[PDB]
């Protein structure tokens, strides 16, 4: 288990060739596993640092995780600056010993693909005239819980306010240090920013950030999100450039019989002009393809099975690694997802909603790596073949799903979803999401204040 520091998930093709080689000749699984934090992982490393170092990559005492950045903004020009800022916060936060690991993102509305509410510190980009002018700071998200422990909880991030671009690093540092100092010194399970905020108060925390940063936040500038999914397929970028996002189930890059995904990405990397972007959804964007290069790239991706069409449901589903490599796994996630969505696809078709989607996620244990706690339908592993079923989140990821059923099996999960989806298909309003609907229809009470009403 080695993991690289790759802000915004942008990786060059040169770097891609060096990791593809290593993955194949020096690991048990021979795979490249894209993670939901925009970086990659090798599994079963049988040196790695000199390999990383040689292509300019570095492997992260440091309580800092990979800083995310919206990978494919609708206003393509905004990416360059937002990415430059992600990269700067990354290097800036690089060595203080934090009580718990600190997660940070730079978001570009209206896309919340980086799933901000799962993170400690978030900078929501505010642009004017195609230029970033500042950020809206949201602080305090975290998804990890412990089964049966009502003192733990998933929490969404809180809005602190707006800050001009210039005050970015000072604020970033102030948040880190204030969590570092105020973080719970007695228990590690209460040491996350989300716990500290609830202990001292958002306002008490905010006032301190201001004092330390040397500024005063301005009121939050309007922003809204419309989704969290990737833009699978070709999208027009700036100039004559195009972006091809490839759907990769579980982000597992390996050559399968008749679907050489791994060789396919290597072939593309060899003729690709720009670079690649690893998404927060475990997919890969072949970025900056000249219009003239579209057919060449598409030809390879197509041959390799990288462009095999899947349903919208599949494209919007996610699972953590879990078995066989995770030591904390309670139930299958990655290896369970595919056949599981095979089942969901059938139920979707049975209900005439095959063109629809439900943000469906499966996490192998309460730690929550699969981000099931921000899904419309989340599966939290409890034991082999068993999961806690949570319902009631939303498409954009701003609501925590309450536990609906506990410790049940797939046949039981499927039987419950069969009935709920059927109701949704027939009783929903125009454009109404499944999560919102379960809450509107009274199928599940909403979680309005995580720290106080997440547990029944
Ligand atoms: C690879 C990935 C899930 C995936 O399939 O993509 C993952 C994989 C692993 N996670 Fe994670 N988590 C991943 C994103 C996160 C997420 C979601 C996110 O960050 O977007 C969270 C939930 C949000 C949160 O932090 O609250 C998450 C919360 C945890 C926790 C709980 C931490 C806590 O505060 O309690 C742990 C366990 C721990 O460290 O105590 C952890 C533990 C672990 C490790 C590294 C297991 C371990 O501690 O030894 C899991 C490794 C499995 C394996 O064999 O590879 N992981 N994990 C993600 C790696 C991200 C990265 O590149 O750094
Ligand atoms: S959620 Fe649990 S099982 Fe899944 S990858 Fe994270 S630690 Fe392992
Ligand atoms: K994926």
């Amino acid at each position: 288990l080695l993991r690289c520091r790759l802000p915004g998930g942008v990786i060059t093709t040169k770097q891609w060739q060096a990791i593809d080689k290593f993955a194949g000749e020096n690991t048990i699984y021979g795979s490249i596993r894209l993670t939901n934090r925009q970086t990659f992982q090798f599994h079963g490393i049988l040196p790695v640092h000199q390999m990383l170092h040689s292509v300019g990559l570095d492997a992260l005492n440091d309580m800092n995780r990979n800083v995310l950045c919206t990978s494919n903004p609708y206003e393509s020009q905004l990416h360059a600056e937002a990415y430059e800022w992600a990269k700067k916060i990354s290097e800036h936060l690089l060595p203080t010993y934090l009580p718990r690991k600190f997660k940070t993102t730079v978001v570009i509305p209206p896309q919340n693909d980086i799933d901000l509410h799962a993170n400690d510190m978030n900078f929501v980009a505010i642009a004017e005239n195609g230029k970033l002018v500042g950020f809206n700071l949201l602080v305090g998200g975290g998804l990890s819980i412990e089964h049966g422990n009502k003192k733990t909880y998933a929490r969404t991030a809180s809005e602190f306010g707006y800050l001009p671009l210039e005050h970015t690093l000072a604020v970033a540092e102030a948040v880190v240090t204030t969590q570092r100092d105020w973080g719970n010194r007695t228990d590690r399970k209460n040491a996350k920013t989300k716990y500290t905020l609830e202990r001292v108060g958002v306002e008490t925390f905010k006032a301190e950030v201001e004092r330390r940063a040397g500024i005063k936040f301005e009121p939050i500038r309007p922003y809204e999100f419309t989704g969290r999914g990737d833009r699978i397929g070709w999208v027009k970028g700036i100039d004559d450039n195009w972006h091809l996002t490839l759907f990769i189930e579980n982000g597992r890059i390996l050559d399968y019989p008749a679907r050489p995904l791994k060789t396919g990405l290597l072939e593309i990397a060899k003729i690709h002009k720009g670079d690649f972007r690893i998404t927060a959804n475990q997919n890969l964007i072949i970025a900056g393809v000249p219009e003239s290069e579209k057919a060449k790239i598409e030809k390879i991706a197509k041959e390799s099975g990288l462009m095999n069409a899947v349903t919208p449901q599949r494209e919007n589903s996610m699972a953590c690694v879990s078995f066989p490599t995770c030591p904390l796994a309670m139930a299958e996630a990655e290896r369970f997802l595919p056949s599981f969505i095979d089942n969901i696809d059938n139920l979707m078709a049975k209900h005439g909603v095959s063109d629809e989607h439900i943000v469906m996620r499966v996490t192998g244990c309460p730690n929550g790596c699969g981000r099931a706690m921000l899904a419309e339908v989340g599966l939290v592993g409890k034991a082999p073949g068993r999961y806690n079923l949570h319902l009631g989140g939303n498409r954009i990821g701003t609501r925590i799903p309450r536990m609906y059923k506990e410790n049940i099996t797939e046949p039981e999960i499927l039987a419950s979803l069969d009935e709920l989806i059927g109701r949704w298909a027939k009783e929903r309003e125009a454009g109404e999401g499944f999560g919102d609907f379960t809450v509107r229809a009274g199928i599940i009470r909403p979680v309005l204040d995580p720290a106080r009403d997440l547990w029944d």
